[PDB]
């Protein structure tokens, strides 16, 4: 049964030799590394505004701020939480286009808006972490800090947006499919946390729990069908009907597809396990059992390999290494667990992304990518 029912959250470093002392250590030095004051991705502005930033691509996306928050609650860091929540709804929040109600993606240092446009696994990432928020630390009286009311808000738009105006959903509402963006007709597998949609219904508004549920549903069947029978490797965007959408070049296993393995990792600890999920874990670790993270390469679903590299080679191992509490006793668990300890943090102008996944795995294997209730 997963760590919703029992409460208690398994720390898989731990039951594959690593100690505790060196466990805290090198969850403490991952949080370090990323948040303190080392040119890191997050950086301080003022004494109430805060950002994680794509170094990269020297920009501010949903994608990091709602990772950040998500990152800070975990930590209990209401400091750092409530600098990176201020900046995103003094600087993403959109009050006006046909977007209005979501957060645009992409934002300068400065904060101006780069595009009027949101990215879902933004929004579904800010909701559970003001859900967090509100649960550890109580609904603050001055907005936005009123988190379990933003959080409920934000969730009805994704829902119901386009029925009073011009807008559109996040979720298509005849599949329950979240979508890539708000104004197409495919989805994004890495966008899909079943998990996350568990606990939407529980805590979003009444109206909507069912539906969240059917979500949740919804979306552990689509990853079925998403992710290759043989490799199990999932394409960054996929139609509805489950087959890769390529048409600008999306249709293979690289960067969006890693989180996938992460996903159905957490899910399984969170929501207990299945025997798809241990099933699809081992087949993405068996495909990369015998390859070398420096030769990794962007691979069409069924395993055939490109020239080009993969540009986040760290974010992988991190991800494999996640999906490994999906299968805890698969036999290529241990040796990703032990990939992903043997591996620094990236360093450079696009450590970014890798570390974002980064931390996560190491919250997740470690017991400390929790639940927290009301
Ligand atoms: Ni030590």
């Amino acid at each position: 049964e997963g760590a919703f029912y029992t409460r208690e959250y398994r720390n898989l470093f731990k039951e594959f030799g690593y100690s505790e002392a060196e466990i805290q250590e090198r969850v403490k030095d991952t949080w370090e590394q990323l948040f303190g004051d080392n040119p890191k991705i997050y950086y301080e502005v003022g004494d109430d505004l805060g950002y994680l930033l794509d170094t990269g691509n020297l920009d501010v996306r949903t994608e990091g701020m709602s990772y950040g928050m998500m990152m800070a609650v975990q930590m209990d860091r209401k400091d750092i939480f409530d600098r990176i929540w201020n900046w995103t709804m003094k600087n993403m929040y959109m009050t006006e286009g046909v977007h209005a109600g979501y957060f645009a993606w992409s934002c300068q240092p400065d904060g101006t808006k780069n595009s009027w446009g949101p990215a879902p696994d933004g929004e579904e990432y800010f909701a559970l972490a003001l859900f967090f928020a509100s649960h550890r630390w109580g609904d603050g009286d001055e907005q936005p800090f009123n988190y379990s009311e933003q959080a409920r808000k934000l969730l009805h738009t994704c829902v119901h947006n386009g029925e009073g105006g011009p807008g559109h959903p996040m979720w298509n509402r005849d599949n329950k499919l979240i979508k890539f963006i708000p104004e197409v007709e495919f989805s994004d597998p890495s966008y899909h946390l079943p998990h996350f949609y568990e606990l939407f219904s529980l805590w979003a508004n009444e109206e909507d729990r069912v539906f969240w549920k059917e979500a949740a549903e919804a979306s552990r069947e689509y990853l079925k069908i998403a992710c290759h029978p043989e490799t199990g490797l999932a394409p960054e965007y996929a139609y509805y009907d489950g087959t890769p959408n390529d048409e600008k070049g999306y249709g293979h296993f690289f960067s969006d597809s890693y989180r996938v393995a992460a996903n159905i990792g957490l899910d399984a600890e969170w929501f207990g396990g299945s025997e798809w999920s241990a099933e699809e874990i081992n087949k993405i670790q068996a495909f990369f059992a015998d390859k070398e993270p420096e030769d990794y390469r962007r691979y069409k679903i069924d395993g055939e390999p490109f020239e080009e590299k993969s540009l986040h080679p760290v974010g992988l191992i991190a991800t494999n290494a996640m999906g490994s509490l999906a299968s805890v006793d698969g036999p290529y668990a241990k040796a990703n667990v032990d990939l992903f300890w043997n591996t620094p943090v990236r360093t450079g102008n696009r450590r970014y992304y890798d570390n974002c996944l980064y931390l996560f795995a190491m919250l997740a294997l470690s017991g400390n990518f929790k639940i927290w209730f009301p």
